[PDB]
């Protein structure tokens, strides 16, 4: 917590709420002016001003694969004691800490950060670091399955359950019997207190009758197709447009919704465009929200404002919910989105 940074803490304060970029370049400001390192220090900010701080922006801000990002939660999370606690308590602590980001890759960042610190603080609980990944991922998991009130008692996960999943996890190796029965019982006697961010960046598209919109029903389609052209899913973009498609990791569909990112980049312009499809299943409307979801964001580039509101224009539903990115202001997507959608309410 350096003191230039402290002194005029409420005018970072103000600047960040406003407009996170504005405020964390303000932060870069001081640290450029006093020959002092960002990442370390916006970690801190961050941490010392939570009670102040936006913190949707914050959680978003270190949930972002961008390198600089990416660093400031190393420094963030290393900033945490989870000396002494345990793998479900250092954990319970974690999430507690975050206005956590409505989005799988998103969450994964930040499971993923606290694998490698909890590792580094408690080298001897867990084999190493892909270890803790894995655990908190089945703690996560487990804890859908512990407390899911629709999920009949008889089906929620046992104990020996959970021993069977984490028979060689433990670095190619099984993790301790005792261990995991304090993991499934701290864990079984309280649930993970979890509160989400409200509204996701970008324009989301969700209805409880958007699985039934044909754009949605084609863009679903796509996530499951080998060499097929974004121009049939959205005949509103460009012809020149690739695309590159992530599916969802070892945790399915079932348990998130999350069924794949898209991501469009413009071959001549370099706009670039993410769309993230979520479909509710029986473990995830309980906690991951009942209705389809379609998050539609534009990449940091020239042109990815026009891109992202050509794809979502092209739906049939309308965009429930627009929200400001790190770069885009809620007003500018509002004009290109109705723009396009006056554009290409056209034959």
């Amino acid at each position: 917590s350096h003191p230039e940074i402290e002194k005029a803490q409420r005018e970072i304060i103000e600047a960040f709420n406003a407009k996170p970029k504005n405020g964390i370049n303000k932060i870069k400001e001081i640290c450029e002016q006093y020959k002092i390192s960002p990442n370390e220090e916006i970690a801190e900010f961050f941490h010392q001003q939570r009670k102040n701080l936006d913190l949707e922006a914050v959680g978003d801000y270190l949930s972002s694969p961008e390198a600089e990002n990416q660093q400031v939660l190393k420094a963030f999370t290393s900033q945490m004691n989870f000396n002494g606690q345990s793998f479900v308590e250092g954990l319970r602590t974690f999430l507690k800490t975050f206005k956590l980001p409505g989005e799988a890759q998103k969450i994964d960042r930040l499971v993923q950060s606290f694998s490698g610190a909890y590792f580094q603080q408690n080298p001897d609980v867990v084999s190493n670091a892909d270890a803790a990944y894995l655990l908190a991922f089945q703690t996560i998991m487990l804890n859908t399955d512990l407390h899911n009130p629709s999920i009949p008692e008889k089906n929620k996960m046992t104990v020996d359950g959970l021993k069977r999943n984490l028979r060689g996890g433990n670095n190619g190796g099984d993790f301790d019997a005792k261990f995991l029965e304090e993991l499934y019982s701290e864990i079984k006697a309280k649930p993970f207190e979890l509160n989400f961010v409200k509204t996701s960046p970008g324009y989301e598209l969700t209805s409880t009758t958007l699985n039934k919109d044909s754009t949605f029903k084609k863009l679903d389609s796509f996530l499951h197709s080998t060499d097929v052209n974004i121009n049939t899913v959205f005949p509103g973009i460009g012809d020149n447009v690739k695309t590159t498609v992530d599916q969802p990791k070892s945790w399915l569909s079932f348990k998130t919704g999350y069924k794949g990112t898209i991501t469009l980049t413009d071959n001549k312009t370099s706009a670039q465009a993410t769309i993230q499809v979520y479909t509710p299943n029986i473990f995830s409307k309980w906690l991951f929200g009942e209705q389809p979801r379609v998050i539609i964001q534009p990449g940091q580039t020239k042109e990815s404002i026009d891109l992202a509101a050509k794809a979502a224009a092209d739906f049939s539903s309308p965009v429930k919910n627009f929200k400001a990115t790190y770069d885009y202001e809620v007003g500018d997507l509002i004009k290109a989105y109705d723009n396009q959608k006056k554009l290409i309410t056209i034959e």
